[PDB]
Formats: structure tokens, C-alpha cells, sequence
């Protein structure tokens, strides 16, 4: 694809091919904690990952995706702002070149070192491709990463990155348990938004956890050793693959707490 994160094809250019980039419910956004309002209408959030079936990890040229078997209800998200059942299809991260940037969402303008997106689609629509054409087709659980102590449940991800250094490479990634990437608390913020890469479709219910997970410097350092380029091409480190905050427009961010 033509789009990327560089000066000539980055976020400020995406609107030429994807005019929805200037739409009414774009993501990410800044979460102003002083104007977000507690909502008693929100039901308990249910993250049910016990039967998750991971398959593969892929360097897609922009991030890496850990993919799941979504052919049945094995790992699902329900409750909170959501009606019905949303199946886990993949997760990926966004991160920076330096620890002071990398996240897509910000909190009172604070950028974290990275952001984890656990992507789920609404089973009422039958497949992911149909779900992304619907306003309520996806639910993305966003989790901030800060640099501190190592996250043990991340380490299996870090150690396979060696084998998917360049665009188009993949590796077997079975028997990975995404429960190991979650913080203690499920307190969250929620708002209606979009995919944060082209095609930027306005199909996502965002659920952003308040509590970040800690990862070590060595762990995030390994993320930054990945490449955007394919094998045998000049090296471009895979860093700063985040879209900045977009205008909130006519949206309210609701707090679960
Ligand atoms: C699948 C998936 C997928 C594709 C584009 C962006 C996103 S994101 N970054 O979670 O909004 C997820
Ligand atoms: N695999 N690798 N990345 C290929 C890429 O260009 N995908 C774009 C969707 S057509
Ligand atoms: N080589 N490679 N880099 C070109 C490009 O910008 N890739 C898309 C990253 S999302
Ligand atoms: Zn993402």
C-alpha cells in the first residue's frame, strides 16, 4: 500500500486517498480525564480469553499482528458499552522511537511509550469484512504501555520478533495466552471511533483501559529492531507507527469508574 508513517505518506497525507480521515468519528483522540464523565449505564466489562487460540504472528510492514482463530466464540469481549458478542481476531501494537511517544490515544495530552490494540468483531455480522462496514462492527480494547518492570506475558512475543524482522515474514505463534497482557484493573474510557490506519473506517467502539501495563526497556527496544521494509531492501526501522490524536468533534468520552 501507498500510505505509511513517513513525511511523504504519513497521517497528514492519508486524507487524499481516504477522505474519511477528516470525518466525524476518527481515532485516536486525546482523553481529557476532567471532562470524561462517569456513566452508570455501562454494564460490567467481560474479557473472556480462557479459550483463546493464537495461530501466527505477521510483520505486515507497519506493525506486527498476532492472529487468532475466530471461527468460533473462543476469545470474546462483551459487556461494558457493548451489546452482543465480539470475537478476538488479532492484536498489535503502536510504538515510538523514544519512550516519550508511541501511543495513539493520549491521556490529558500524555503520550505513552506504546499502545496495545486487541481487535474484536461483532458476531452479528458474520465475518470481519462485513463487520467493518457497520458503525458497531468492531470493539478495540486499547492498553497503554509504560517503561518500567518487564511484563512476563509479553516475553514470548518479544522473543519471536527475531524471526519476523521484515515485511511479509510470519511465524507460528500457537498457544499464546493474551490474558498475560492485561493490567489488574478493567477501569476504562469508551467512545465511538475508527480504525487508526487506512481505510480509517468509522466502525469501532473504543474501550481504553486506564491502567497501563509496564514493560521493560529491553522489551520495547526489541520492538524497535523490527523493519518496515522487506528483506533485501534498505533498512527502515519500524518505529513511530502511530497516528496522532484527531478532533473529538461531537463525541463524549464516558468513564466506567
Ligand atoms: C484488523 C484490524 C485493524 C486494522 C486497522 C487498524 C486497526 S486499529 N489500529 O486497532 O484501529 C485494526
Ligand atoms: N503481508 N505483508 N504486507 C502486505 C501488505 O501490503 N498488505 C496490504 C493489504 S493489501
Ligand atoms: N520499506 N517500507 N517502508 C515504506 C512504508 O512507508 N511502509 C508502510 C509502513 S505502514
Ligand atoms: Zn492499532
Amino acid at each position: 500500500h501507498h500510505w505509511g508513517y513517513g513525511k511523504h505518506n504519513g497521517p497528514e497525507h492519508w486524507h487524499k486517498d481516504f477522505p474519511i480521515a477528516k470525518g466525524e468519528r476518527q481515532s485516536p483522540v486525546d482523553i481529557d480525564t476532567h471532562t470524561a464523565k462517569y456513566d452508570p449505564s455501562l454494564k460490567p466489562l467481560s474479557v473472556s480469553y480462557d479459550q483463546a487460540t493464537s495461530l501466527r504472528i505477521l510483520n505486515n510492514g507497519c506493525a506486527f499482528n498476532v492472529e487468532f482463530d475466530d471461527s468460533q466464540d473462543k476469545a470474546v469481549l462483551k459487556g461494558g458499552p457493548l451489546d452482543g458478542t465480539y470475537r478476538l481476531i488479532q492484536f498489535h501494537f503502536h510504538w515510538g522511537s523514544l519512550d516519550g511517544q508511541g501511543s495513539e490515544h493520549t491521556v490529558d495530552k500524555k503520550k505513552y511509550a506504546a499502545e496495545l490494540h486487541l481487535v474484536h468483531w461483532n458476531t452479528k455480522y458474520g465475518d470481519f469484512g462485513k463487520a467493518v462496514q457497520q458503525p458497531d462492527g468492531l470493539a478495540v480494547l486499547g492498553i497503554f504501555l509504560k517503561v518500567g518492570s518487564a511484563k512476563p506475558g509479553l516475553q514470548k512475543v518479544v522473543d519471536v520478533l527475531d524471526s519476523i524482522k521484515t515485511k511479509g515474514k510470519s511465524a507460528d505463534f500457537t498457544n499464546f495466552d493474551p490474558r498475560g497482557l492485561l493490567p489488574e484493573s478493567l477501569d476504562y474510557w469508551t467512545y465511538p471511533g475508527s480504525l487508526t490506519t487506512p481505510p480509517l473506517l468509522e466502525c469501532v467502539t473504543w474501550i481504553v483501559l486506564k491502567e497501563p501495563i509496564s514493560v521493560s526497556s529491553e522489551q520495547v527496544l526489541k520492538f524497535r529492531k523490527l523493519n518496515f521494509n522487506g528483506e533485501g531492501e534498505p533498512e527502515e526501522l519500524m518505529v513511530d507507527n502511530w497516528r496522532p490524536a484527531q478532533p473529538l468533534k461531537n463525541r463524549q468520552i464516558k468513564a466506567s469508574f
